[PDB]
């Protein structure tokens, strides 16, 4: 695998977004991964609608601003035959009624999704070498919350509670890291991103390797 990967460098990552006062992170992670594979497979970068997932993608386990799962996000886009753009179905940071007309407008599609084998940073690295990958991690701790620069090495728990998107990886000063795209706006971390320690084993740093998944498009 490559020594360094950064999906931002090849125009596969939309500018940093802010979920605001709403636990919709599963939706931001779903969308960032779909945005990535769409650029990789088709050549065009399009900013897509988190609000559509929040309003229209509710399940037994996925509950808009009350948390959810990227697998349900991917499932919705597959089931619906696509997803609308950010511009057409804008983000409100509030749970609203599913706009059926906007739901019918489809600008990006995915064919399938896959789960990265659990607790396997090597499998995760393999997946990230091909595309941005949706992950969940433990983001509730003071140090994670106040992260501003460098490679985050903890402390943090492992009990997944917040979804982000891995958009690359690398090594600096002998320390391996993942590049994480968060949805807390540009004022958090390294202009919205975090470098977080990689190759620590097991569940990965802050549990990052526990529940990784990515969307699939059959044709390039």
């Amino acid at each position: 695998l490559p020594d360094y990967v950064d999906w931002r460098s090849s125009g596969a990552v939309v500018d940093i977004k802010d979920q605001g006062q709403c636990g919709s992170c599963w939706a931001f992670s779903t969308i960032a991964a779909v945005e990535g594979i769409n650029k990789i497979a088709t050549g065009d970068l399009i900013s897509l609608s988190e609000q559509e997932l929040v309003d229209c993608g509710r399940t037994q386990n996925t509950r808009g601003c009350d948390g959810g799962f990227m697998t349900d996000g991917f499932q919705f886009i597959i089931n619906n035959g696509g997803i609308n753009t950010e511009a057409n179905y804008p983000y409100t940071a509030e749970e609203g009624q599913c706009n059926l007309d906007l739901q019918q407008e489809k600008y990006v599609s995915i064919d399938t999704y896959e789960n990265v084998p659990y607790n396997n940073e090597w499998a995760l690295q393999t997946a990230v070498a091909y595309q941005p990958v949706s992950v969940a991690l433990e983001a509730a701790g003071y140090n994670f919350q106040h992260y501003s620069s460098g490679i985050f090495t903890g402390p943090c728990g492992t009990a997944v509670d917040h979804a982000v998107t891995i958009v690359g990886y690398g090594t600096e000063g002998g320390i391996d890291y993942w590049i994480v795209k968060n949805s807390w706006g540009t004022t958090w971390g390294e202009e919205g991103y975090m470098r977080i320690q990689r190759n620590v084993g097991g569940v990965g740093q802050c549990g990052i390797a526990k529940k990784a998944s990515y969307p699939v498009k059959y044709y390039n």
